[PDB]
């Protein structure tokens, strides 16, 4: 049993809500927090930058450090940082931009990070400003997390095509 809050069951273990994923984690304060992020962890819009905005931007401040010792993730990659003030971590997760030609079959290597962890609160991979189709997004999530994910769409119209369209 877990704390989270009238989600629509969509398979064993894949959960989904229309809910704002920022006020979704300053709520349930989940073990972990998907951000949308990029290779720089530059968290300027999107899902990132409203997550960072809400850290007041302690979650840049620390992302700045993590790359200028680290030096950028790989598309498709992901690194463990803190959750600050929206959760205990933050698993900030690469999936392909393709508003910048990144190559979509790099969404399910990106959603093989979530099975390092055994509950995740997460958006859905390269949707909204990545330029992806999120029922694509959501297909891949379901045939490659096999961990426990609740996922956020933060549009009311989408989340209904989403379930809708579900097969
Ligand atoms: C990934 C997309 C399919 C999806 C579209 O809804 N993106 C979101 N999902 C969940 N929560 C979100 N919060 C946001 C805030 N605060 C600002 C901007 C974007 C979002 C957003
Ligand atoms: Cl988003």
């Amino acid at each position: 049993v877990n704390s989270f809050s009238g989600y629509l069951k969509l398979t064993d273990n894949v959960y989904i809500k229309n809910a704002d994923i920022v006020e979704e984690a300053k709520k349930v304060k989940p073990t972990v927090v998907v951000n949308a992020a990029n290779v720089y962890l530059k968290h300027g819009g999107g899902v990132a930058g409203a997550l960072n905005k809400a850290t007041n931007n302690a979650m840049q401040v620390e992302s700045d450090d993590y790359i200028a010792t680290n030096g950028p993730l790989k598309v498709g990659g992901s690194c463990v940082l803190s959750g600050h003030n929206l959760a205990k971590h933050c698993l900030h997760v690469v999936g392909p931009n393709v508003n910048k030609g990144e190559d979509i079959q790099l969404l399910k290597s990106a959603y093989e990070n979530f099975n390092q962890h055994e509950v995740l609160l997460a958006p859905l991979l390269s949707a909204g400003i990545f330029g992806a189709d999120p029922i694509h997004s959501l297909r891949v999530c379901v045939d490659t997390v096999r961990t426990n994910v609740y996922l956020a769409v933060f549009d009311k119209n989408l989340y209904d095509k989403l379930v809708s369209s579900f097969l």
